[PDB]
Order: structure tokens, then C-alpha cells, then sequence
């Protein structure tokens, strides 16, 4: 089962400079909590934002071309970053925009955050069509004295 996670401000804005302009701990916490011990597939771009190997996690990086760092692994095409998970319950797509674009189609579930933050940014979550997914999870918190935004955790699964 293909799984895509990301955390989405308005106009389903999630990064800018290949940074992300909100500071949401809970939703770390939350990011972590649902991909620690799977894999996690991800684009050069954003392993370049992360800037180090998630621990817990076997972390595959997209690339056309060679890997730079054999702390991680390094595939050329979707069908070989899911081949190299073998054979888990679940591989935990973790993005950026163009990887989302790509597996969203494989993917059986959603873990999303929708953050109350207007974001000017560069890259957006793809647009995915509402009737094709259920929410089965949602959670609303405001903000508090750690978390600046007020934020949603949902969880869709296709229908
Ligand atoms: N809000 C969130 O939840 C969240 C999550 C993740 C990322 N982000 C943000 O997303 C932005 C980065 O996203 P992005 O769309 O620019 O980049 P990306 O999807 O992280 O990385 C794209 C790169 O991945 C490689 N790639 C992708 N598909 C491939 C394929 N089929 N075969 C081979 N290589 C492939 C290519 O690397 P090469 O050029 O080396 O071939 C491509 O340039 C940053 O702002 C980051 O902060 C936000
Ligand atoms: C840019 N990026 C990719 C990305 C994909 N999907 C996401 N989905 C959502 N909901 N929220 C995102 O922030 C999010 N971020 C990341 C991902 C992870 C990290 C990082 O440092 N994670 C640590 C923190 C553990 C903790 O603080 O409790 C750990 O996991 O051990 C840094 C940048
Ligand atoms: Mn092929
Ligand atoms: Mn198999
Ligand atoms: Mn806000
Ligand atoms: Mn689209």
C-alpha cells in the first residue's frame, strides 16, 4: 500500500525556496509518528531541504542521477523506489511536488495537515479529486503557545 503525507497551508501551498514557512511542532510530531519504522520515498529536492537521513526510516531518494551519499538509497524511476521497500504494509510517500504528482494515482491514502497559514509559495500539493477519497480521521486544533497556525490532521482513503 502506497501512502503520500504531506502538510498543506492555503491553496494547498507546501513549500517555498525549497523550505516550508510555517513552524507547526505538532505536526512534526505527527509526521513522525505515522512514517517511523517504513519506508519513506522522497525527491532529490526535498532530501536536500531535510539535509540529513531521517533515522528509523529507510529512506529512498528519486534521482536521475547518481547518488551522492550511501547512508540512503538511491533509485532512478517510481517502479524501483517501490521495488527497493520490498515487501512492508505500507511505503510512506513524503514528497515534494512533482513526486506527489507522481504517485498520487499508486496511492491508497492520504495523511494530510491542512494549516490556517497564508503561504506564498512555489510548490503546491497536486490537485486530487474529492469524490475519489474518504475521510476517515479528522482532528482540529487551534494554536497554542507552540504552534502558531490552528491545523487539521485528516486521514482519506480512496474509495
Ligand atoms: N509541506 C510538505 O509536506 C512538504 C513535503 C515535502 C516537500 N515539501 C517542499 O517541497 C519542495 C520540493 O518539491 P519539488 O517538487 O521542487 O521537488 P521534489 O519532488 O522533492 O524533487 C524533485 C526531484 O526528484 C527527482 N525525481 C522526481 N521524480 C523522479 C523520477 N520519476 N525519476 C527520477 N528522479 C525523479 C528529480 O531529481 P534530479 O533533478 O536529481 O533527477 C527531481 O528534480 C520544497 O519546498 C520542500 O520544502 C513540502
Ligand atoms: C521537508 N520535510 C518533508 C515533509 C514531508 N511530509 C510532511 N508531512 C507533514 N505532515 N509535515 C511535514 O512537515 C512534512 N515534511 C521534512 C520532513 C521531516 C523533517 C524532520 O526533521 N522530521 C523529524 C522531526 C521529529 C519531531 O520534531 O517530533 C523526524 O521525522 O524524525 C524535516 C523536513
Ligand atoms: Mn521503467
Ligand atoms: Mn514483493
Ligand atoms: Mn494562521
Ligand atoms: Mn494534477
Amino acid at each position: 500500500m502506497i501512502s503520500l503525507i504531506a502538510a498543506l497551508a492555503v491553496d494547498r501551498v507546501i513549500g517555498m525556496e525549497n523550505a516550508m514557512p510555517w513552524n507547526l511542532p505538532a505536526d512534526l510530531a505527527w509526521f513522525k509518528r505515522n512514517t517511523l519504522n517504513k519506508p519513506v520515498i522522497m525527491g532529490r529536492h526535498t532530501w536536500e531541504s531535510i539535509g540529513r537521513p531521517l533515522p528509523g526510516r529507510k529512506n529512498i531518494i528519486l534521482s536521475s542521477q547518481p547518488g551522492t551519499d550511501d547512508r540512503v538509497t538511491w533509485v532512478k524511476s517510481v517502479d524501483e523506489a517501490i521495488a527497493a521497500c520490498g515487501d512492508v504494509p505500507e511505503i510512506m510517500v513524503i514528497g515534494g511536488g512533482r513526486v506527489y504528482e507522481q504517485f498520487l494515482p499508486k496511492a491508497q491514502k492520504l495523511y494530510l495537515t491542512h494549516i490556517d497559514a497564508e503561504v506564498e509559495g512555489d510548490t503546491h500539493f497536486p490537485d486530487y479529486e474529492p469524490d475519489d477519497w474518504e475521510s476517515v480521521f479528522s482532528e482540529f486544533h487551534d494554536a497554542d503557545a507552540q504552534n502558531s497556525h490552528s491545523y487539521c490532521f485528516e486521514i482519506l482513503e480512496r474509495r
